[PDB]
């Protein structure tokens, strides 16, 4: 079958010489059966114990019948012939014989015949697998049929599991071992013996087989007309030996100082440029020695197919056949900016027929090992947002022009620095970045993010990474930066008055920054409308008067901090228009506050706060206001006053009754009231246009309470 | 085994001469096994060692048994016959045995014989290819299977070209074959025919044995002579034979060079070029098989060919696509025209010629395409996108061309990809580029044949330019639109372009001019200007547009104008003006002087107030202030009534002033951004506004009357 391949030359040069012995073994034994024989005379004068050899001249006659011949011959045929002459073709056939079974038991051994049939066919399908040709190839990837790609996965799993199976055996070498060093031995022993005894085949025999009584003579001299044939036979069956001896050093020595245990691949990686070839154990190298003795190209596609680059080219196009465009435009999905968006989790690579979704607006990476984004990508021309979370992606040249001038947003969480590439300062158009993980580390801080500067159109820069200072390169990049956005996560973010020099900074939030104060920095942001210090651990913000540097100060927070008192100097901050200063420990409200008159939205959630000035009123262009889980009892009728108030949220309170002047706020479309110790409802709170039942926050029970009108005036305004 | 192709005709001849050899020499080997004997009778009268042999006749006794006879027989067959004569039978054996494995060695070599199966194997499917026969046949449906097939085999003959050229070792095996069968030949011919005179009937042995025997000589006649001696007579002839046979096939060996094959005839007759000669261990393997059969040569020879490959592919890719798939393809573009677009694919597939309602054709990464004269099978087409796509055309497809484009783009990644031939259009009047082609020592030279558009009248040069090319400027002589964008590189003009009075409208986009020069004022007839993305803060230079007697549209958006100049007022033949994106914060009056103005796009200002003056343009349709801080609209907004869409998104407006719906022409309205209060009640009496042009939320949707609420979805619906 295949097992042609697994014989050396040396092997089918020691099979035919086995074959060429055996043959002439074969015809030695048929003649000397069947035609040889011993031509005995007798001796009438014996000299020493021998033959003494000492009108027309006449026959000598020795008075014996013919029957007497054949007795003498056959008895000095028996005693008086050399062993070694006599049983010359059976001792060549023995030797040939076993010569054969020494070059076939592992062959016939069952505990190595499977492994044997087992890898010749594996190398085979191997060899003969259309993906190593296509890898090489390459020496951009095309397709794989999907049912190829399924048969060539099949054969990687076989390819592993074999080799794991096969390398830890180590029967199959030890058993060759044993035959080539047997099949030395042997050919020494039988070219020494032989030699040895070579010169015994004689033409001419002297016998004194000591028979008188039945003949009457004592010494005899025989022909054996075979002599000279058995020699020449035997002349040319030791050099035939003597060839099979060369054959047997010539395979130990290649297998004693190769040491074949290990096969390193050296060449092939250094010519295809396939690092990824792991090298081969014992009972599986040697094994690969054979067939690089046959054939060093089965190794080399056999080693192809077990490069593990080999590996990744295949699974993703496996992945590329399993992926469809259709499914793709179905999943897409509309992002927190209701963008079309599809967050890509959990996913090894990506599929090439997703880059067809020239639709594409915002994208979500995570989980991505490294993925190579071909230009491909470049069909998505909408895609001017992305989320990298996790994933060291790599993209191309082309691919990077396109998204240099295709994205405006950036959305960066990455565990380590390489998970950034190196080439995304060339895309300057990004104007919005939302960085994540740690890059304050030690003796190399902010050292890669020095190309932030070369964002120049950089506007947006959100950062969370634990920072404790505010770098150099940040803030120079800060000066054009419109919004910048620091997420300390806990960590106390310092600025050593450098937060100043980004003077054009429009908007600023600073969030979980431990900051527990403004400094004058801060206050010397003018351009600083909307700010937030959320779980800054803020304990006393009465500096808050300098924001009167902000002229145009709109959105103020200092919510989730110690705050437990508002400045009345946030009087002379009239600039307010928005304020979020909940999950503080505030317990009451001063009439300073109440002098922002641009004020619209509001949050003062989760505090000690106790009661509602009068001047709550002059607030009016409040529409939107949470004050949950505070000890609020009663509703002042100046709360009632702010009629464009639209939302609310009054969770969580001490409150016992409800006002009927609600009904007076006509603007109102939603209000939370549950969490309160309420009882019965006033009418008038179902008579506001804009709130619903919906909109009405409130526990079911108090709702039975109102008039069934009331539910079913509600319940119609729901409807349409 | 389907190595009896691999044998030629002298192979087959020397293994039926080896067949018979080997045959006789059993024949002579058994016999003489069997039979060979020698029957002597010695002689009484001896003279000189020599048998002198010098009432009816009398039998000679001897005085000798039976075993004396035997045992002298035997003795002078050992002693006095010649080796030669006895062992001529296993000599043969020999001979033949060393014909037969010189023969065979190279086919059970291994490394020859792998290379041997490869190439046999190779060459057999080679001929059973289902293309194989079409190529010879054209010297038609090709199914996608076949076609993939025939791919792979071309993969394989690479493959194995690229392996076995290499290899110059069969070639030298059976060199060293053929010499070792004819010296052999040679020396079994001379010491045969030498000692062949030995083989007598009948010898004389002088064995010398008198104290067993009592004789001197003894003749022995040997009866099987004669039957040797045809034996080795009809051998000799044999050998001869074969002889002869090797000698040729050395000579012809010798002859012709097999290591390399011209591989000519083919390459002439099926006019396919691309058959190169194959290297050594090659051109032996095609040798044999033209000695065969060369039509396995020649099926080989074709997917050999290069040309071959291409048609395959070709073939493939046009069965791959059908007419049904690209109409179902055939889309709309902006230009309002029936556009079919195609991104990366290998060739043209030549069903797309039954198209012809298609108008604008769109090709990218479309490698190594020529335009067939089936395209003036489609005469609908006439814009052509040129993305990347290397194209070379036939002269019947540019012909039809000259005569049926209108407007070309060409998106180009190098010079190279813009095919020369371009220039010779005669129709061509709208043109758009894409791609850098600015050079050192020689800058814009590819661009020389731009003159050769006579019709050439509306152009676009997105080229990266750094500075305004001369031929562009002489070939501006005729033009009337020029479109510039140098993708935020600084444009040099420097006084070339003023030429171009022919001009309408122009355009300069991200030209980086931070102020306008001085020769854009010499067009007079320039009716619409834009400048986007160019760094202008001070536009004073609109004082000399008073030239311009049509000055109609102008654009100065995504610029860093800090200011209005009041000159702008005596620009009163402005009608529609975008100046977004700038860092204006003021309006002042004069330019409401300019009545004619239509539209008007101010977003992304530092703008604060809405002088009254606004009302002065009554001409005003459209308007966008979208991300300003305009706190309130005066009424004066409201005197315009032809107003039909107004964007006053992210702005700071707290309330819509009544008069909303005085304005009956508006269309439109953005109030999302604003920060708003309630909708006015007047909202309900607006006659042609619906909710699709009402951008606002829901949440201040529900402030309008129930009446407001139907009569909006009633619009809304239909």
């Amino acid at each position: 079958p295949a097992y042609r391949i697994l014989k050396p030359w040396w092997d089918v040069f020691t099979d035919y010489i086995s074959i060429v012995m055996l043959m002439i073994a074969v015809f030695g034994g048929t003649l000397q059966v069947t035609q040889d024989k011993m031509i005995c005379l007798p001796c009438k004068w014996v000299t020493k114990d021998s033959c003494n050899d000492s009108t027309g001249p006449t026959g000598i006659k020795y008075d014996l019948d013919r029957h007497q011949y054949n007795y003498v011959d056959a008895v000095c045929y028996e005693n008086r012939l050399h062993w070694f002459a006599k049983y010359f073709p059976y001792l060549v056939l023995l030797h040939t014989l076993i010569f054969l079974a020494c070059s076939n038991f592992w062959f016939k051994f069952p505990r190595t015949s499977s492994k044997l049939e087992h890898f010749v066919s594996i190398l085979l399908k191997c060899f003969d697998s259309p993906w190593t040709t296509r890898a090489l190839s390459e020496t951009e990837t095309g397709v794989l049929d999907k049912k190829e790609g399924e048969q060539a996965k099949a054969l990687f799993e076989k390819v592993k599991k074999f080799r794991t199976h096969v390398e830890e055996g180590d029967i199959v070498y030890r058993l060759y071992m044993r035959q080539t060093i047997i099949k030395v031995i042997k050919f020494a022993l039988i070219i020494c013996y032989t030699v040895y005894y070579v010169h015994n085949i004689k033409f001419d025999v002297d016998c004194t087989v000591d028979i008188e009584s039945l003949t009457g003579y004592r010494t005899y001299r025989c022909a054996h007309p075979l002599a000279t044939l058995f020699k020449i036979l035997a002349s040319f069956y030791i050099s035939l030996v003597i060839f099979y001896g060369l054959i047997c050093m010539y395979t130990l020595w290649w297998m004693l100082r190769r040491s074949l245990k290990k096969y390193s691949f050296e060449s092939i990686r250094e010519e295809s440029s396939y690092s990824d070839i792991p090298d081969v154990k014992n009972d599986f190298a040697f094994m690969l020695h054979l067939i690089d003795q046959y054939d060093p190209l089965y190794s080399k596609r056999f080693a192809v197919f077990l490069s593990e680059v080999s590996e990744n080219k295949l699974r993703q196009l496996n992945l590329n056949n399993e992926w469809t465009l259709d499914k793709l435009r179905q999943r897409l999905t509309k992002n927190a900016q209701d963008k079309l968006e599809l967050h890509l989790f959990m996913l090894s690579g990506i599929p090439d027929t997703v880059f067809d979704l020239v639709e594409l607006e915002v994208l979500k990476l995570e989980l991505i090992p490294d993925v190579t984004i071909p230009p491909s990508i470049a069909q998505l021309t909408g895609l001017k947002e992305l989320w990298l979370y996790h994933t060291a992606a790599k993209i191309e040249a082309p691919a990077l022009a396109f998204l240099r001038e295709n994205l405006r947003a950036l959305h960066i969480k990455f565990t380590d620095i390489k998970e950034i590439p190196l080439w995304i300062y060339s895309l300057k158009t990004l104007e919005e970045l939302h960085l994540t993980g740690n890059l304050s580390a030690e003796n190399n801080r902010y050292i890669v993010i020095d190309g932030l500067r070369e964002l120049k159109r950089l506007k947006v820069l959100r950062l969370k990474s634990n920072l404790s200072k505010l770098p150099q390169v940040v803030t120079d990049v800060g000066v054009h930066l419109q919004k910048l956005s620091i997420n300390n996560e806990g960590t106390k973010l310092i600025v050593l008055n450098s937060l100043k020099k980004m003077v054009n900074l429009t908007e600023l939030e600073l969030i979980r920054c431990d900051l527990e104060r403004i400094p004058h920095s801060i206050f010397s942001l003018h351009n600083l409308q909307e700010i937030d210090l959320k779980d800054n651990n803020l304990k006393t913000i009465e500096e808050i008067i300098s924001f009167q540097h902000l002229h145009r100060l709109t959105c103020l927070k200092l919510w989730y901090n110690h705050i437990a008192y508002i400045p009345i100097q946030i009087g002379n901050l009239t600039n307010l228009e928005r304020l979020y200063l909940n999950r503080n420990k505030i317990e009451k409200i001063p009439t300073q506050l109440f002098y922002c008159r641009k004020l619209r939205y509001l949050d003062l959630s989760h505090n000690n706060l106790t009661f509602l000035p009068a001047d709550i009123g002059l607030l009016q262009n409040l529409q939107n206001l949470a004050v949950t889980a505070n000890r609020i009892e009663a509703l002042p009728p100046e709360l009632f006053q702010c009629r464009k108030l639209r939302a609310l949220h009054l969770g969580n309170n001490v409150l016992q009754s409800l006002p009927s002047r609600v009904g007076e706020l006509t603007n109102l479309t939603q209000i939370e009231l549950r969490g309160n110790r309420l009882e019965c409802l006033p009418v008038e709170l179902g008579e506001c246009p804009l709130l619903k039942r919906s909109g009405l926050v409130v526990e079911e029970d108090l709702f039975s309470t109102l008039p069934p009108e009331v539910k079913e005036r509600l319940w119609r305004a729901d409807k349409e």
